[PDB]
């Protein structure tokens, strides 16, 4: 029926000047714009959107919330969870995607997150660049919120809720924004790729995408990016 | 604990050039601004906001969604219903709050909505300025969506869900934006006034307000408008 | 589609030896039996049952829970509310439907609950035969739980949730047991009768009934009692 | 706070005369009894029970539903999922825990389900002793419902929902019946054992048990079986 796969913008942290994280720190102008653009895209092009889901974060939300205002809806239930986020970086943060790179350089910078057995180093509870129990988060076995996090285990964050909650209604129209890897995650498991695949398709923020599927959610009709030339 | 009573902005229909309605048609710039302002208000001043509710409409939402982005949250469950809207006008629409006034003038213009036994004339299903079953709406006994609507019966829209759903969690922090009359409605029943009262306190959009209450939701600590001088 | 209208059994309080109430005190053997019978009825006859609702009470539940076990289901979501109960008696209780009758006798005994402007006398919080905040109940504006209660206002208990929650899914199969008056209530508003009507059709517990309806929930196909000769 | 860990009865299939399965086929008399007993146990002994969960199955439910009626509640929300069942047998069924045993005998009979890399053989969709999409089940990525199933992967059925949904409220009292392995599953991951452990503690149906925990759900106060001598 409908899979609306949207990758936010570029936040305003890491991006711009290298850093960012699972941290949750809004996003610049491109967001609103690109997002509004995407919002512009689903509607204007065609289709509308029945149900929406967000990795309990402001960043992504901005993207999602905006699209809706312009298409001409805004009105609808919405569902917020913690199974839809950017792969927790490791023990880095700030960095600048330079000194880090400058330091170790190599596949290390590239590989770290990527495949497995080596996500970014963990993360202690004595670095403002973590993410623990900001209210919210503590309505979940505290024995959860990760530590390093990869798009692998990430598969699970995606997996349970996917079949469970959304997979439930999807007998209709629903949209789960997320971005960076989640969406990769959604498709990655979804399509073919193969754990070694994906690793090579960041995915265009702003714009928006649909899978189509049917009953047993295997993608019949391919994938449309509204702006294939985006 | 917390009652966050927020009256949107001024849409961009009626307002500006007289008209508007239960119709659902976004809002101008003041909205984003005033709203962002309010959003600015809850947070900046103090407090934060646990749970949010909207009369399944884009207008109000804009106001609500914005405040959240600036305070610095955006992240949280949110609940959308159809028991939180602007008192359906009657059989007017467009008007211009002039010819209508110009035409009948008198308490008629003033009184129509106001008290009772005379809401605006009903409304047929052959005027683009109605509101029937835009998707959504038809997940409700169709034998519902009003026709004229006053802030009286409106009391009920407010009443059932109020005690039922929100009244449920309010053992914590929650915010239900709405505006125009709903909020009047929330307080009107809530405080003293007396059906003949309220009728004289439109309430400042943008800004935001808290009741305080306790257990049996009777307003102990009075009401704060963040900007008493707003 | 489906309205399954079931009136419990006869509890084991009032019934048997005159008394009973909104109190919530299980039910005798006929319940299990009659209920199982009804349970027997929906299934055996035909149909099955998608969704179930109960006036947060053990009495009715017994009836509902049983039917399900025998038809051969038991498995399914279920929804419990406080908008589905027996019209709170007044200030009587125990009584015995004799001394009370013996005392005032007249339409008083008969009329009390019945129509209006005279439900049973209220009820204070110093008679074990009330019902206040047994856990549960206090997840509702405390400024609720009635006091006397009639099948009139009762209409409202029925009304909000009816259109709101169930009325939502009923685009499928759902069953809301209740009994005594609720069901009267469900039909009473539903059909014709006329406030002065109903008052003359207690309705067979045990057995079970279906309305049929369609879209705008007006009863197309009449009403089947599985056992018309019950 | 409260973990109520209850292992049904003994159904009435496999048990009695060897067979049974993930199939879902009620239970004999001991159930009602033992269950009622357990129901008897939580209440009578002490405590009460705030929230209840069932592996969308009649068998277990019978057990759960009964306890409640006798303790003296029955009234409360209840939550039904498909993440709480008996480890799907494999490709056997009926059997009789004799010919099967008689046939292969050995750890094969004993080991099959047990640890891993050898659950019971799968199961095709041409044996009435499977379990596919009995209504219900098809509100889940169809690409789910297992095939063989072990108490290992089973860990996951337990895992997602556990932290997600219940783990949510457990800041209070809740009970998730299930049985056979689920409960093993609940504790198995929960305590120490070690994949090779559990394998040696079937757990007493009927009766009921509590863990206690706290915040980060690690079992402070040990485990009480109401009837240690049961």
């Amino acid at each position: 029926p409908k899979l609306v796969l949207v990758r936010h913008g570029q936040s305003e942290w890491n991006e711009k000047n290298l850093f960012t994280g699972w941290v949750d720190v809004k996003l610049s102008a491109k967001g609103q714009q690109e997002a509004a653009r995407a919002g512009e895209l689903l509607k204007e092009k065609g289709v509308n959107v029945l149900v929406d889901y967000t990795s309990k974060l402001s960043r992504a939300i901005q993207t999602a919330n905006i699209a809706l205002e312009k298409a001409d809806r805004l009105w609808i239930p919405v569902n917020r969870s913690w199974r839809l986020n950017e792969r927790h970086y490791g023990d880095l943060q700030g960095k600048d995607k330079a000194q880090t790179l400058k330091k170790f350089g190599e596949e290390k910078f590239n590989t770290y997150r990527r495949s497995f057995d080596v996500p970014p180093p963990p993360i202690d509870a004595s670095s403002p660049f973590s993410q623990k129990g900001d209210e919210r988060y503590k309505y979940v076995d505290p024995n959860v919120l990760p530590e390093t996090e990869s798009l692998a285990l990430v598969i699970d964050r995606l997996l349970p809720y996917w079949q469970d909650v959304i997979a439930k209604l999807v007998g209709k129209t629903s949209m789960i924004a997320a971005h960076g890897n989640s969406l990769r995650g959604l498709v990655k498991h979804l399509e073919g790729i193969s754990d070694a695949d994906i690793a090579k398709l960041n995915i265009p923020p702003g714009t928006i995408l649909v899978f189509e599927l049917d009953e047993n959610l295997k993608p019949s009709k391919p994938s449309y990016y509204l702006d294939p030339e985006a």
